[PDB]
């Protein structure tokens, strides 16, 4: 099953990051971090992130080559990532502090 | 009621993290930090925390003014931090994939 939770960001609020978690592989889906990490490549500021604009695949590719980002290959060939870099990426854009108030201790 | 989950880390897994929520009032408790967040503090090197030492209370007031942390009191004067505060620390100290399995997303 897919768990989700949704920040927004901006100077109105207007700019989504979406984190997508499957239950099973506990991965992170990559597309929704791409709008976000390409305008942060491109000017160092993701407050002017235009979050219609995705990368090409091959700006993807840039991307993922340029940050060291490995990635995780489902059945139907969508690109997933590792809760360590999810954190590590959440860390580098400043945005943990935005998703701190989405998680809750649940005893093992 | 008491809810607890405790890792281990350095490099004869000597050193615990344990992590002890009240489910009524949502916080955790303070002194379970304590070891860690000085040795943090000292050399930045968690993995060399001594597992014989324990910050004194001129020490703790030290490290709540340096790290600007909140603490709740409860009727015996023990001391709590709120949830969002647990969260931070464990990010800042690395340590928040030790304890990936003990959190999940809020409910939508
Ligand atoms: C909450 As207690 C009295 O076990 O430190
Ligand atoms: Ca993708
Ligand atoms: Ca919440
Ligand atoms: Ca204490």
């Amino acid at each position: 099953a897919l768990e989700e939770v949704v920040r927004y960001l901006g100077p109105h609020n207007e700019i989504p990051l979406t984190l997508t978690r499957d239950s099973e592989t506990g991965h992170f889906l990559l597309k929704h971090f791409l709008p976000i990490l390409q305008q942060y490549h491109d000017t160092g500021n993701i407050n002017e992130t235009n979050p219609d604009s995705f990368p090409t695949d091959e700006e993807r590719n840039k991307l993922l080559a340029h940050y060291g980002i490995a990635v995780n290959t489902d059945d139907r060939g969508e690109l997933w990532i590792e809760l360590e870099k999810c954190l590590q990426l959440l860390n580098m854009l400043n945005l943990f502090g935005l998703f701190q108030d989405a998680f809750e201790f649940e005893e093992p």
